[PDB]
């Protein structure tokens, strides 16, 4: 069949992460997909990614690593460490990444609070199935068939961090075509643009836009030193086109001396998520790249719901965090449960988008949901007349 998903050389709509990178190593092996820079630079072809993480697979599975093993990894931003999350989705394993700077009490605390079986570290922890160090992975693929493990789901894929609390995310990893369009639609990534990766892959965001850029057949480029002046340096000399920031990294580029639309204009989508974006800060990168290439996302808290807005609709509502994505939906509402008239302030209720109703906080009750899959975590606004939504605090 003929997918949305270019790189689809299959007959089902929904891809595994492994096997859409041997299609897209398929379509393309000795082109680079992942660049590192360490000064000291690192790269690896669609083709050697595959075959590498295959590999560290087969050696999961004699470990007896897979469904309902959790592997932790605690590589920095890496070629290794991508290869390492291939490797744990294509035995079935889930991924449960943290910081390489994790403190030992914090170690302790997520191994006493999920248990898990085997990990990824450069410092040896005790009591494991195995604990590879970033040159032990070379080893420990030494010998192994160079051919995917067959095709297999990974449910749970991922436990993340953020006094600690653990997101485990309960679905497959991989994508359908739905779910492709609609990523593409709210983070303004397409197809084959180089993305500059600026934050930590054991965050929730940072792992999507890799990993879903991966998806797609974007060139990686993985940088360890998060200097804005050098993050600038690396847009222009690998002609960026796609990437994807905090506000705190906006509100500095936008103050190095000398910076203007040209040093941006290698750049398709800047995406924005994960901290507030003031009404100037927003002004100031529409008129530096220009309304259309200016895209947010917000993720309410608890995973209650999702928008997303474009800097073209950001101008005609401002203020505004967007619309409900996809099929979602927003209601305002007042202290008796009744939705209310547009610009009136009410408690926002929302549907949520289904990654995030399979998304659950470890040892945290759920949220009251009312009738039509509502939550709502007592947040204030309003809608206007199109229902763009607005916080009110």
């Amino acid at each position: 069949r003929d997918f949305f998903n270019k790189f689809n050389l299959g007959t089902s709509n929904f891809v595994t992460p492994g096997k859409q990178l041997e299609y897209v190593s398929e379509c393309k092996p000795d082109s680079t997909a992942v660049i590192c820079l360490d000064q000291n630079c690192s790269v690896i072809t669609w083709h050697q990614l595959h075959v590498y993480s295959s590999q560290l697979a087969w050696y999961l599975i004699e470990n007896e690593i897979g469904p309902g093993s959790i592997v932790l990894t605690m590589f920095p931003n890496s070629i290794e460490h991508i290869i390492a999350v291939f490797a744990i989705w294509k035995a079935g394993a889930c991924y449960m990444p943290m910081s390489y700077k994790a403190a030992e009490s914090e170690i302790r605390e997520a191994c006493d609070t999920i248990h898990p079986n085997a990990a990824f570290a450069e410092c040896k922890i005790p009591g494991l199935k195995f604990c590879l160090s970033a040159d032990e992975i070379y080893e420990a693929m030494e010998g192994r068939s160079k051919e995917m493990p067959s095709d297999r789901l990974a449910n749970p894929n991922m436990i993340s961090l953020s006094k600690m609390k653990f997101i485990r995310q309960n679905l497959p990893c991989g994508l359908d075509d739905e779910t492709i369009r609609s990523w593409s639609l709210m983070s303004g990534m397409g197809f084959e643009q180089r993305q500059l990766l600026v934050g930590p892959l054991f965050h929730g965001a940072p792992h999507s836009a890799a990993f879903n850029g991966l998806f797609m057949g974007n060139t990686l480029v993985l940088t360890r030193n998060l200097c804005p002046g050098n993050i600038l340096n690396m847009i222009k000399k690998y002609k960026i086109e796609f990437i994807q920031m905090v506000p705190t990294l906006m509100n500095r580029l936008a103050k190095l001396e000398g910076v203007g639309k040209e040093d941006f204009a290698s750049l398709k989508a800047l995406c924005h998520t994960g901290g507030v974006c003031s009404p100037w800060l927003k002004q100031i990168w529409i008129d530096l790249l220009g309304p259309e290439k200016i895209y947010e996302m917000y993720s309410m808290t608890e995973c209650i719901g999702l928008t997303c807005i474009r800097g073209d609709e950001w101008v005609k509502h401002p203020g505004s965090i967007g619309r409900p994505v996809g099929d979602s939906k927003v209601s305002i509402r007042d202290e008796n449960g009744k939705e209310v008239a547009p610009f009136e302030i009410g408690e926002i209720y929302m549907t949520a988008p289904a990654s995030y109703l399979v998304t659950e906080y470890i040892n945290w009750e759920p949220l009251e949901v009312k009738e039509g899959g509502f939550r709502s975590v007592g947040d204030i606004g309003y809608v206007d007349e199109q229902g763009y939504l607005y916080f009110s605090d």
